[PDB]
C-alpha cells in the first residue's frame, strides 16, 4: 500500500498545461527537464501542506512523465512548488505510484 491519496486521474487538456506551464519553469531547471512540449492526457490531485496536482503527460509516442505540482497557502512563498515529478519513462510512469 502507498500513502499520498492521489485524488483522481481524469483526462487532461490545456488546463493541466497551465499547471504544467507553471512548474515546467522550475521543472526545466530542476532536473534539466523542459515540459510544455508534452501533452497532458490526464491528472490527479492530493491534499497536504496546501494543494498539489499530479499529471500523466507524455513527451513523444512511447513515454510518459508524472509531475507533482504543489501549492501551499500557509507559506504562500512557495505556491505551485512542483517538488516532485518524473520524465522519459515507459514502465514506472503510471498515475502517481511512479
Amino acid at each position: 500500500m502507498i500513502p499520498g491519496g492521489l485524488s483522481e486521474a481524469k483526462p487532461a487538456t490545456p488546463e493541466i498545461q497551465e499547471i504544467v506551464d507553471k512548474v515546467k519553469s522550475q521543472l526545466e531547471e530542476k532536473t534539466n527537464e523542459t515540459y510544455g512540449k508534452l501533452e497532458a492526457v490526464q491528472y490527479k490531485t492530493q491534499v497536504v501542506a496546501g494543494t498539489n496536482y499530479y499529471i500523466k503527460v507524455r513527451a513523444g509516442d512511447n513515454k510518459y512523465l508524472h509531475l507533482k505540482v504543489f501549492k501551499s497557502l500557509p507559506g504562500q512563498n512557495e505556491d505551485l512548488v512542483l517538488t516532485g515529478y518524473q520524465v522519459d519513462k515507459n514502465k514506472d510512469d503510471e498515475l502517481t505510484g511512479f
